[PDB]
């Protein structure tokens, strides 16, 4: 989430 890959 959020646009950052390893947190989705």
């Amino acid at each position: 989430t959020f646009g950052v890959v390893i947190a989705d």
